[PDB]
């Protein structure tokens, strides 16, 4: 088989054990061959998602207060209260030695510098960067898809296609509450 | 088998175990990954999850219970004093399930924390989940299999959680 053995070599992360036997499994029902259209490309798709989400791949996080107070002022004007906010949770972070990931919900006026700061502050924690608008979403297929038996399902793009930034760790920004 | 060792460590019910042994005969004509054998494998698990005679042993000792309420909390002494009368009661009556006890009063005064301080208290196990406009009764009782969405509920998970049949649920914010 020819894209198995890409697969294979593609799939040389860290990847767990139940992800791995899954995938396992897929190339060897895969690896049948028992036909070139419909069948293979079903497992096909599901095998190069598994094979493209990023297994252990993380993002070197900014540990030092200083430089991310400097990037943040480069950002913005001076919010200072939120800026001040941000310093302490990657204060506590360094504390605990590994972060909690907490959710920030940041509430104000319109145009007061709510959506901007998200980029600013991901480029301070060095990590990438995404964002979601779940206001007028009315369809749950958008933060988890359709299984994998329809025809044309996405894998749950908006949160999985987030996953092809190359990190486990990216700050996801959720735009409204609408 | 996995499932079969776990249901033979704990004492399952006899409907449950036929229902079981069903489900799992009908998984035996193998459907291997797909839709209809990821439902059976999530259904299994859920019923291997639960437990189903084993629970917790519990204690209505006054001495006991006294110093665990002291200890956790500080003052509310009339509210302590309810609680011993309480669990006299119900150690009296030995079925200490009659009418339900709910505490209200001014926000941030800590009426949360007197349901924890009770499962220590009692030697249960402590599970809360809130209630604020859930208008649905899928938290409660769930959803059916059919669904894509198909999740027990939250009182199958509170008993997956405690692995014990006389768990103590609090309730916040009825109101
Ligand atoms: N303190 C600030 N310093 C520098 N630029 C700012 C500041 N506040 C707002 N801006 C700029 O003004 C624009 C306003 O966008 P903003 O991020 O405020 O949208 P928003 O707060 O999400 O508004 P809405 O809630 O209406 O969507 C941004 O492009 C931002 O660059
Ligand atoms: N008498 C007390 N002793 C110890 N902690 C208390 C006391 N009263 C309140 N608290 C604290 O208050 C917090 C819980 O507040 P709570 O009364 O649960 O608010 P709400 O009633 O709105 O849920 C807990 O962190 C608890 O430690
Ligand atoms: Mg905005």
């Amino acid at each position: 088989a020819i894209e198995e053995k890409f697969r294979e070599r593609l799939k040389e992360l860290v990847v767990p054990k139940h992800v791995m036997d899954v995938v396992d499994e897929e190339l060897s029902k895969l690896g049948l061959l028992d036909n070139h259209s419909s069948e293979f490309n079903v497992t096909r798709n599901y095998l190069d998602w598994l094979t493209s989400i990023p297994w252990g791949k993380y993002s070197n996080e900014n540990l030092d207060l200083a430089r991310a107070q400097a990037v943040l002022e480069e950002d913005h004007y001076g919010m200072e209260d939120v800026k001040k906010r941000i310093l302490e949770f990657i204060a506590v972070s360094q504390l605990r030695g590994s972060t909690q990931g907490k959710i920030l919900c940041f509430y104000g006026p319109p145009g007061v510098g709510k959506t901007s700061i998200a980029r600013s502050i991901a480029r301070a924690l060095n990590r990438e960067y995404f964002r979601f608008s779940v206001g007028g979403m009315t369809d749950v297929a958008e933060i988890k898809g359709h299984r994998r038996t329809y025809v044309g399902a996405m894998p749950g793009k908006i949160i999985q296609c987030l996953k092809k930034t190359k990190t486990e760790n990216p700050l996801i920004l959720i735009d409204e509450v609408d």
